[PDB]
């Protein structure tokens, strides 16, 4: 059997609507986020091992809070899809329960291999982080370029998957109306995208970064004030897309 690595699972009511929405947290990832709520998801060789079988008898448990109106699955991390076959596999389960099934990913896809495509066949959400268009930043916010997951979102749209935009606005680093404006050009053909969700940027799970010993480089940085959220959300409501936070 497919053994897949996670920090953890909790089950969790939706942020709206009736019943609850069971996370499965994947142990590793290969973004390092200056902002990173989760820095103990990091390590591909850490966390606890665990088979399909043993999650599904976890997520069976609360099948009675998952429904049509509302609750089901997500894949979360960490990155949830550098573990792409457990995840297919997981999902498969799910189906054959008749479970709602999300992905939340950064889409830092490096390998086009078929089981990706047998993986989005199996979900029913993808909840694509977009970190920051412009890839000078994106380098020093993320340590990563962003070729990758944009190459990923197209691929989403040209699949028609269905996909929520999520974007996390940090004061001084994606809170700038150009960035804005990339995105809103970026998403605005992409008809398979339901909404962009705006993310405020909080600085919770500091403590991670110094149980490891390392500096969290976002020190006195604060939250965007709310005059900064709307403005945001006001220049990619431009682009057409349905804009929420
Ligand atoms: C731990 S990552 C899990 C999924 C995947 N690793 C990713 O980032 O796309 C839940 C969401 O919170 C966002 N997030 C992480 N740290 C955050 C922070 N300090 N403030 C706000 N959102 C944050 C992530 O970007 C993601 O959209
Ligand atoms: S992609 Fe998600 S888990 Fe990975 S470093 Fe960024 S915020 Fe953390
Ligand atoms: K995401």
């Amino acid at each position: 059997e497919v053994i897949g690595r996670i920090h953890s699972f909790e089950s969790c009511g939706t942020v709206d609507g009736p019943g609850i929405r069971f996370i499965t947290f994947f142990q590793g990832c290969l973004m390092r986020c200056l902002y990173c709520h989760n820095r103990d998801t990091w390590d591909t060789h850490g966390g606890k091992e665990v088979t399909v079988k043993d999650l599904m008898k976890e997520v069976v448990t609360y099948r009675h809070f998952m429904n049509a109106s509302g609750g089901g699955v997500t894949a979360s991390g960490g990155e949830a899809i550098l573990q792409a076959e457990f995840v297919r596999d997981w999902f498969r389960e799910c189906k054959k329960e008749g479970i709602h099934t999300c992905l939340d990913t950064n889409g830092f896809v490096r390998h086009y291999d078929p089981v990706i495509d047998e993986l989005l066949e199996v979900t029913d959400l993808v909840m694509l982080d977009l970190k920051q268009m412009n890839d000078e930043i994106h380098k020093n916010l993320v340590g990563v370029s962003n070729h990758r997951t944009l190459r990923f979102a197209q691929y989403l749209a040209e699949k028609n998957v269905k996909v929520w935009i999520r974007y996390v606005v940090v004061p001084g680093w994606s809170d700038d109306d150009d960035s804005a404006h990339r995105l809103g050009e970026f998403t605005r053909d992409m008809g398979n995208v339901e909404k962009i969700e705006l993310l405020p940027y909080h600085e919770l799970g500091k403590h991670k970064w110094v149980a490891m010993g390392e500096e969290y480089k976002l020190d006195g940085v604060e939250p965007p004030r709310a005059e900064t959220m709307r403005r945001v959300k006001g220049i990619l409501e431009q682009y057409g897309h349905k804009v929420m936070f």
